[PDB]
């Protein structure tokens, strides 16, 4: 329906420039026909989703790269995808116009955008906070008399995810999860730094920790919100770290395992929120295989373990396949999920670099690892920041997919907001990973899945700077026949039936 | 009647722990006779306004600096001392264990504390809160029927300014000022930014933000708080300057002046609110005389302001006869008040500094140097903050004279409340700064004022490392002989029949 | 001959983009005959000093803005322009490619650039530099046995220095400032924090801080380096300030007198370097006038002062009249002169923004407004940067006219660049300032100046968003008439015989 | 000799001060009888390599942890420990007096100290530089006839490494690697960034690249300085990297194996320095094994490659057995070393953290792992950095194990210098590493070696908190029992025979 209206900053690629009155959208969703694939195209030089369609060729000949689908290797079934509502998020969004805001929540969760399916949720202060503060903020309150939602959930994170269900038409989930504990639960007793619960699993100070969860939820429920799931703690292992400079609560895989069998497990399951799923890790994955082990290893912890959480911030430290694989070779049937993701990286790059391509085809290139590595869902971190990747009380900046402009009553889609949506909007929850095999070598990462009602979707991002002509097969419909321009992502769609 | 507890963070002084059973605070008051002085007085060292007595002797024993009263010199008149109910003073405050709440506001507000009667409250948003709102963000409402209170004024600010006048020693008189107008009054249609209101004084959108100032005094009304003044509008320039990124509303002199005269005067003096005051600029001392100048030089506009709000960033210099003195030459019968103070950061120095001399003889110094050139009021900034001196959305650098540690329910109070205290708590509303003549040069600030009552209060800070032999004169009694130790600030008080 | 290759980095106006094979640059100077006029104009729309040519009319009818000059009203003589060859600046030149730098140092010192005659040189290391060194660190070295120029001169500046000589056309000056003494001369014994010279003027620190000045010229020339002056200290001020966070060395202004008057004006006069002129202040505005009355009323210290130096950067909290103007009011025949400016400046933005026109704007106003006060030369701080405002070992990045790109072999220049060229390219040593007089209140910033030749120039910034019709009466020739553009910078030349 | 002056910098451990005239320092060795060994012993409580002795005897009294040699298990012979001569290092050192730089060195190379025999030479310029510059900077010298060699090697580097071979107890091997060639030989013609040498092996671009290798040891030779040994390139997959800022030459492990096989490993072999080892990757453990895979299956580029050099960010974690390990398995026959290891910072932490324990137990931890994994030598990064972490021309993130403190002539002996000489003062070149077999689970890291001369060597390192009881039995001699102190580290030696 609108185009992206591109704007460069003089990096490699351009954002596009959404205000009150405007911004790039779809139309309606279209099918193709049988015998025909859909194709949309993002590329550095700046097309954004593009639609084309083409035919559905009955022969094939040459030499060239074949992509052929296996629609009987079946593998993971899909949970969904989306980001995280922080308070800065929240901040920067309610911080634009109403009609501004009304744009940029449509552009994640509408089906005239990218339709987000998922929102973690930070139960109290994080980082990608201007304070910070728990629930529970009176001295020894085992209680929990004192607890209460403050104003960053009741009038930021809160009324923004009522009007992100509101605009979607999928179903969407919500993830919780928290950083840190009061500071009177921890050894330490403070926020950050380097500390643990005080005693040990099934003692006061781990009982009224696991009630803490609960009155979360309540609270939550009582403003008609209801959880998919919650972690066990946002990167326990940060809390092992000296010095750690963010709210943190630490946990060695033994007292992770030990605190969800005595006490997060046993009170949620009797708990009006017994159908709430439990994660477990939400941390880097080069702490797997072993932290799931030793968890669920245990059958007292392992039957309240739905999942396995994981961050990307370290991937390049440990290979895929010997964290994820082997995780799944392991525990075949405990899903594996990935609740944050994020880009401000190398230290000699700004957190926010606005148009950057490079950081789009990570997210993409990410996504890509993922599933093919059995993971079922991914949640992007911060759903927005500001031109200077906050706010942030530690100043710990990072990049967003869209990055708001406040004096102006503007905001940005970074190319990893299209890069995301290649995969979000033709996604839906239940798409099954299917196999997919080359001819031959190639720069090309791809990967096909199936919908629920046999549709296949295929994405290819081209890693390279050379155009590479391509040739899908489908032994059901026949052979598509495309190229894959150098630095572009493309998603494919067509029937099978 | 309770001593400081003092802890030091590492800077030159310590600061005064207080919980929710022990703060510091003093005995009421108590008037020695002819020939005998009071002395409070606070040193480096760790002296917290500690109470002595001596003699006013018929002869001089000093051979040093003599500081000689001249209580026929007369100038202007004190309307008091206070600070700010932001949204972060009163979230931190209500953090806090009702008792010690009640001990800090007792603290600033009791005759068993420093006797603070002036409250600056700000209109809706500014960037000590947690979020942006105005009271009418609902567009196009120009008559304002969907004007309203949120939970900042309703629950915060308002139950803690109710309980501050119930403590108060002497009456308080609340001072408002806006920081944003809803944005879809502005021309740049934004919290924050290079924007003003839109159209000219006058028409439809001018009339709006007055009645604005109404619809806020109708409310606060309803609630029991009657105002003493409003200024025009907090930092007018800030809304001159691309990129400014806390809440602001820009106007030059000119639209200043318009606007007052056309729109804001007239409306208060229609409504029931006419016996409000009215202060105009609210911003740096730079801005004078120049300001004063346009606003003043125009009768429809200077017949309804009553006085010259000035702004105070402590950490920079500035030229205060050039500013105040010269506006105060050109413009006698116009009042100047000073209603922003704080001490920034130097680009080195963290925004809280636990225990700071330096910041509290800052605050010495400019209460001196304002009395001296005409000031009859000083307002800090912030009540309370947090130890990384917020909340704010937008950034921390500033400090406040009473930082509060909610996980520990304990609050600090920096050497800047009790320089603020050497004044506040001496000095009551209609006291009248009367000459003081020294009598060789020296490295002292002093300043010397008349109680209504007539009896006499000398305030003397030491700036330097050395001790100062000093004498006191009072023609009417005799000499008073003391010692001003380095970096000390001392407090003198006595009857004069 | 080459224009502008423009890039938009996202800000208000584009850069100029130049590498190893093309940079823009001028033709050899052309001159307008008798009874015309040459304009260079360069606007926020992207033109950069263009140039064109006008008829000079007889006669002018109308009420629009009439600016005459009055060439009989003679003020000072310009000394030149240029800016400051840090470690900083240099290291990022010489990373560059060898046609990349040559393009670079002509386009601030050749004919075909901007024509700069003024370098500025610190003695040892500043904030600008990667590393903390003097060129006498060997600790209690009273005699400078070990004094030694370290690579950072030998290997950086001077090369970089001797071939801006050899691209200039005009005789080039140098002017020197030091930072920091040896830490063995210091109280503090630290390059940075509070802190002076040991002992009292006359004295052997103060007599070898003294020959160091001297063993510092006697290094340069056996490079073949001469200097026009000296100043007697960067920023004294700065060591007198608590944690002050660059190499700095504290002195009052009586500590100065003293110096001055004892040690370093003796030790130069019996030098072969007694030519050289010594700069005292070296420091901001306001330290002005009380700092020059301090060291000027000691005839013991006038007789060594050639000229008083002055920084911009606090320029906003002293009026210009107040500092400037009654300095020279006092000492009419001791030059003024601004030997340090710079932008990288507001909390809410970058160090460097690529691209900006209102940094732009900021140099051309000041340059405007210290003509206006007697100012007879400037110099500019960092020649160049890179992208993040560095390298600066203490992180306090700033703007440059020019930036380098290492990684792309490219620099970019900053509307700043073309903003000083307007004075610089046009303002040739011993220009003597004239007067100029409005007809009319009006948004425009002017100065007029006469050549030694009897030509005169005029430089008109427009500081408004409109347009402003402008007619320019020379009763030796007649009227220019033309239009200053919004946010335009103009300079105009013509013969008046 | 003699023995530590400490000093704390508020971390975890202290320094060992020196100075002109003072350095902790050790006797000669001494080798007490059979059935006795030596302990030297370093704790977190400020022992620093303390000499003990005790009795291996007959009977075991220990009920805790046992380790048994098992020399008839024997693995790799090691080659040696030292550190690298960069600029930063050198320039460091040169800037304490000479008796200072002797006992600097002294501690080193010395069997005062602690005995390195490698020393790694940057081949021109890198970040720890003071400027950028190559060997042939004058462009399209294809001959190289302009190669030369600038004072950072002649005057700083060389007559160090001259000193250092002086003093040294055992024969010193030095090493060499190149950051970037001439920036004409480059198909971005940068000193850094994504760029790697124009046209393809074989041609005349690479023929000049491998001839500026010989021309390098050409004249090292010249100043009577041989290389045992040269990588290929440091970090080359640094130079795929868009925007790496430190200089770099960027090469795929199939430009690497082609750069060997055609131009690199001819051109040495027809030198007079063939006997030259040539290391092949010299960057970080991650890329392996695919690095040496595609390397060293083709044999017309094995045939030239003595052995794989790997880095090692110590901040960091991965995976060794699946790196280092997986690479022995698949080359057995090719030897691995460390050729850069250092310890970053964390991002809340400073470069340099003067006494930190725990960057010294990064230290031993690394190199007990990378013995266990087959690798035959270990070398440190600076030799010596000042306390900023510099001189760096790009950004200081690391430490170093001595600082230099120029402006007090002194140098800090870190706790990592510490923790590198218990491996390097007791395991000569041609030790060999055997078995050692822990009884039972532990929190020690142990490593095991004989001496050429057949005696043992025992390195423990105690990473936990708690003092743990240790016995050791040499099948051949009896038990040792000992106690390993929390967080400390010892060497055990003793005779065999
Ligand atoms: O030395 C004086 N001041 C002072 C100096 C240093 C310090 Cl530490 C403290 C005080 C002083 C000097 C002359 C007259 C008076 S005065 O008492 O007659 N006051 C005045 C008289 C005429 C105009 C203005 C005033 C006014 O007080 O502003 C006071
Ligand atoms: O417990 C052992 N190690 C150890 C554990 C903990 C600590 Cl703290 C220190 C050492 C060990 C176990 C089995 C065999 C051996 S071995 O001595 O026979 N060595 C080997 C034998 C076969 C293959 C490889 C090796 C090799 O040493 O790598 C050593």
């Amino acid at each position: 329906a609108r185009p992206c209206i591109p704007k460069s900053f003089g990096y490699s690629s351009v954002v596009c420039v959404c205000n009150a009155t405007y911004c790039d959208s779809f139309d309606p969703p279209t099918f193709p026909a049988l015998g025909t694939f859909s194709r949309y195209e993002s590329t550095r030089s700046g097309r954004r989703m593009e639609l084309s369609m083409g035919p559905i060729q009955a022969n094939h000949t040459g030499t060239g790269l074949l992509l052929t689908l296996q629609p009987e290797q079946k593998f993971q079934k899909v949970k969904g995808f989306g980001g995280a509502m922080t308070d800065a998020a929240a901040l920067n969004i309610l911080a634009l116009s109403p009609p501004a805001q009304n744009l940029l929540l449509k552009s994640y969760f509408s089906e005239e955008g990218i339709g987000y399916n998922i929102i973690r949720v930070p139960m109290a202060s994080c980082d990608f906070s201007i304070r910070t503060y728990t629930y529970a903020d009176t001295p020894d309150d085992f209680q929990l008399h004192n607890f209460s939602l403050p104003e960053e959930d009741t009038k930021l994170k809160i009324p923004l995810i009522h009007r992100a269900l509101q605009l979607a038409q999928r179903p969407v989930s919500l993830l919780a999860s928290p950083w840190t504990s009061p500071t009177w639960l921890k050894t330490n007793g403070a926020v950050n730094g380097k500390g643990s619960l005080k005693g040990q699993p099934g003692d006061i100070y781990h009982q009224t920790w696991a009630r803490y969860f609960v009155k979360f939820l309540d609270a939550y429920a009582e403003h008609k919100l209801q959880f998919w799931a919650v972690t066990a703690e946002n990167e326990p292992s940060a809390g092992l770290l000296s010095g750690y400079p963010f709210q943190c609560l630490g946990f060695t895989p033994e007292h992770q395992r030990d605190f969800i069998a005595r006490d997060l497990g046993p009170t949620l399951a009797n708990s009006t929120h017994h159908n709430v799923r439990l994660l477990m890790l939400d941390d880097q994955r080069l702490l797997l295989p072993h932290w799931a082990k030793v968890v669920l290893t245990d059958p007292e912890a392992a039957k309240y373990v739905h999942g396995i959480a994981v961050h990307w911030y370290l991937d390049f430290l440990a290979p895929a396949k010997a964290t994820l694989g082997e995780t799944h070779r392991l525990f075949p049937n405990t899903m594996l999920f990935a609740s944050e993701a994020c880009v401000g990286s190398k230290f000699w790059e700004q957190s926010v670099r606005l148009g950057s391509w490079d950081r789009g085809m990570q997210y993409s290139h990410s996504i890509i690892t993922n599933l093919l590595y059995h993971v079922v869902g991914w949640t992007d971190w911060n759903l927005a920041l500001n031109p200077e990747g906050g706010p942030n009380w530690v100043r710990n900046f990072v990049d967003s997919p869209i990055i708001v402009d406040i004096t102006k009553d503007t905001f940005y889609k970074q190319p990893m907001f299209y890069h995301l949506g290649h995969f979000s909007k033709f996604i839906p929850e239940g798409s099954q990973r299917v196999g997919l095999v080359a001819s031959q070598k190639n720069d090309l990462d791809a990967v096909a899945l199936m919908h629920p009602d046999g549709s296949a979707v295929v994405v290819v991002l081209n890693r390279s700077s050379k155009d590479v002509p391509l040739t899908i097969k489908d032994p059901a419909v026949g052979f598509l026949e495309t190229i894959s321009p150098g630095y572009s992502i493309h998603t494919y769609l067509w029937h099978r039936q």
